[PDB]
């Protein structure tokens, strides 16, 4: 289930973080509008850029903590209030996070592993709602 998936993702987190984030940027090319430094790069080039690997892993490091602290895929309100009070996220809509989770769920559905993709879809929805309730546009 969801909890085991957290463990699975953590056991190879740098790879999963990069592959899922690339799936997001490739499915939603306009999202590079928030990632000016990644334009005109293939997946293999992005994987060569220090901040790409370091930032994607940090994002997923914190996403897994928020998943771990959730109950029945519902994150703590403190964790959402922390995501909202992020200066790096000042120019972000809930829609950006929604798209990242659509890509994450589709990645899990396409893998041969028994990820609980429906739980991740609920988690992404519930995190968006919690971000909106904590003040994200
Ligand atoms: C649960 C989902 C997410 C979490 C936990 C998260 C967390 C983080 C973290 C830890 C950083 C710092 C990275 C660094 O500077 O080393 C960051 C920065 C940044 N993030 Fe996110 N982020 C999430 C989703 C998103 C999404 C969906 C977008 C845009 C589509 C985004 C856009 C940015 C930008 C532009 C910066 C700078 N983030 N975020
Ligand atoms: O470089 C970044 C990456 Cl790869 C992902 C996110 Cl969500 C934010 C930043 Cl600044």
């Amino acid at each position: 289930g969801f909890k085991q998936d957290i463990a699975t993702l953590r056991g190879d987190l740098r790879t999963y973080a990069q592959d899922i984030f690339l799936a997001f940027l490739n499915k939603y090319p306009d999202e590079k509008r928030n990632f000016k430094n990644y334009v005109g790069k293939s997946d293999q080039e992005l994987k060569s850029m220090a901040k790409f690997g370091d930032h994607t892993e940090k994002v997923f490091n914190l996403m897994m903590e928020v998943a771990d602290r959730a109950t029945d895929c519902v994150p703590l309100a403190s964790d959402a209030s922390t995501l909202v009070q992020m200066k790096q996220h000042s120019g972000l809509t809930t829609g950006n996070f929604e798209k990242l989770f659509v890509a994450l769920v589709e990645y899990m559905r396409a893998s041969g592993q028994s990820f609980d993709s429906q739980s991740w879809d609920r988690f992404g929805k519930n995190l968006v709602s919690a971000l909106s309730s904590a003040g994200m546009k």
